[PDB]
């Protein structure tokens, strides 16, 4: 099982790095690709490259070795960077939904520009880097056998140190609602209103109006799949974290092999999301597909 786990993580690492580099290059090299949505998709690729490059290898060895092998400093930094990546991804997806919902359902309120999208992107990172400092603060690295700590990192564990039973419950309830439930629930409702608008009806609309709607239907369909795939990828880890930290589950030693398997798969699934997003754009965006086809007809 350990080598299938290695092969799964390695496939995702390679596909996510190549795929997300291609997303950044496509938007950067082509003016026709520089849409508000594509600026936010590049930001989602930056969040996903942060998780793929630094957090994915750490999670693979923790899942295999069942120990922390990166020292005390990295015990704070790597969990922090993973929390930052999720906050960036989910706020990026939220801002795309917000942009599309305003552009489509309430067209005359706010202006949707690339410069305003870059302003939002900076704000997303500023917020995410700050709100995830409590995660870095609670991370502690400790040996199960303190006398072996000098000799080896084999019995070293990276985990959250909580001074009371109440604080982890409030924190993990807030983490779930802020980074998963409230933005996805709101995004689901936004896309349902976008769907009703784009796939309904108004006579006497111009050539530029009719063409923009056809283009919008194609993009909205793609974004709905990205949001649904994100909701599915992050659902097992969210459920497991809430069950473990809010409801005090999985503390029995008899269940440890089934618990580790469930968390190992759930951590992998989060990383599979970074590999999924460029694959979704390839199949649901003709603009990205054309770019990827040109990249692979050149590189290979
Ligand atoms: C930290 C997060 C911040 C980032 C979040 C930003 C990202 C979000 C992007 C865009 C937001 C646009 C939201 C658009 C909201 C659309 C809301 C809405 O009206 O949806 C209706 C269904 O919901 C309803 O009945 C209401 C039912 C509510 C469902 C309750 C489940 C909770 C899910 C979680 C909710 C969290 C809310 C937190 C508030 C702060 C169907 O509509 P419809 O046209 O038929 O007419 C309405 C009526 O006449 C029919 O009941
Ligand atoms: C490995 C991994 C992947 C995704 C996760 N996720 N859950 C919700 C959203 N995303 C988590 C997780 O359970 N998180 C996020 C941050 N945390 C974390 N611990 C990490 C350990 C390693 Cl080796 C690498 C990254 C790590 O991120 C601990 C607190 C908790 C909230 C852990
Ligand atoms: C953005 C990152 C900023 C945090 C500072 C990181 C400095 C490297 S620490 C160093 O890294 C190795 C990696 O394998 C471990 O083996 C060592 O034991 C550990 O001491
Ligand atoms: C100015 C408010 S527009 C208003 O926005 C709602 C939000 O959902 C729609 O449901 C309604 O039909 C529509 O009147
Ligand atoms: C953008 C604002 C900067 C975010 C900084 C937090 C990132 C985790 S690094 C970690 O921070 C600890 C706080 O718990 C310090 O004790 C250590 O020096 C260091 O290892
Ligand atoms: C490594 C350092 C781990 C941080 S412990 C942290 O200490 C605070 C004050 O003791 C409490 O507010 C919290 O509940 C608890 O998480
Ligand atoms: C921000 C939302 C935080 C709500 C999380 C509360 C955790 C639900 S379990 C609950 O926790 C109580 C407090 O520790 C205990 O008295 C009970 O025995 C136990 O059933
Ligand atoms: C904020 C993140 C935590 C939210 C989790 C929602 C589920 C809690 S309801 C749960 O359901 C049981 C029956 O199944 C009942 O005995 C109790 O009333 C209660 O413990
Ligand atoms: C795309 C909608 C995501 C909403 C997240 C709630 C999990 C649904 S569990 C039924
Ligand atoms: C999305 C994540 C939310 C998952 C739903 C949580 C519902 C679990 S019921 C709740 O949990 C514990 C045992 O399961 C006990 O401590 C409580 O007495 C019981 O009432
Ligand atoms: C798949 C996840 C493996 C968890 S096993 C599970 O652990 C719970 C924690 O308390 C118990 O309620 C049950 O007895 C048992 O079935
Ligand atoms: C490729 C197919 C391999 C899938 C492996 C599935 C293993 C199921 S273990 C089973 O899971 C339940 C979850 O509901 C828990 O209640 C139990 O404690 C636990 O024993
Ligand atoms: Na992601």
């Amino acid at each position: 099982y350990a080598w299938v786990l290695i092969a799964a993580y390695v496939a995702v690492f390679v596909v996510a790095l190549v795929g997300n580099t291609l997303v950044c290059l496509a938007v950067w090299r082509n003016h026709h690709m520089r849409t508000v949505t594509n600026y936010f998709l590049v930001n989602l690729s930056l969040a996903d490259v942060l998780a793929t490059a630094i957090c994915l290898p750490a999670s693979l060895l923790v899942d295999i070795t069942e120990s922390w092998l990166f020292g005390h400093a990295l015990c704070k930094v790597i969990p922090y960077l993973q929390a930052v990546s999720v906050s960036v991804a989910v706020l990026t997806l939220s801002f795309i939904a917000l942009d599309r919902w305003y552009a489509i359902c309430h067209p005359l309120l706010f202006k949707s520009t690339a410069r305003r999208a870059l302003g939002s992107i900076l704000g997303i990172w500023a917020v995410s880097l700050a709100i995830m400092v409590p995660q870095a603060a609670v991370m502690e690295c400790s040996s199960v056998l303190p006398e072996l700590a000098a000799r080896t990192r084999a019995f070293s564990v990276c985990d959250e140190r909580w001074a009371d039973d109440l604080a982890p419950k409030i924190y993990h309830s807030c983490f779930f609602i802020v980074t998963y439930l409230a933005p996805l629930g709101l995004m689901a409702m936004a896309y349902f209103q976008i769907f009703r608008k784009l796939w309904g009806r108004i006579p006497g609309t111009t050539s530029a109006e009719v063409k923009q709607m056809r283009a919008r239907r194609k993009t909205a369909k793609m974004l709905m799949v990205v949001v649904l795939v994100f909701a599915l990828c992050y659902l097992p880890i969210s459920v497991l974290n809430v069950l473990k930290r809010v409801f005090g589950m999985f503390r029995q030693a008899s269940d440890r092999e089934a618990v580790y398997a469930a968390f190992t798969f759930s951590h992998w699934l989060v990383y599979a999301n970074s590999a999924a997003n460029p694959i979704i754009y390839n199949f649901l965006s003709g603009k990205f597909r054309e770019q990827f086809k040109a990249a692979f007809s050149w590189w290979l």
